[PDB]
């Protein structure tokens, strides 16, 4: 289960996901197709996992 979606679907980071292989490091590219900035899909994917809990 992953049922939470935000502004950016499963889809969407699928796709980030998907590009970030293909072209390499080209975020800008990233997510100028996704319709989101450039340095949040590239942080959120070297984030990889979220600390959604305080604690």
């Amino acid at each position: 289960d992953r049922n939470h979606v935000g502004k950016y679907t499963p889809e969407e980071i699928e796709k980030l996901k998907e590009l970030r292989i293909k072209h390499g490091n080209d975020w800008a590219t990233i997510g100028a197709a996704l319709g989101r900035s450039a340095s949040s899909v590239k942080d959120r994917c070297r984030l990889m996992k979220d600390t959604c809990n305080t604690g």
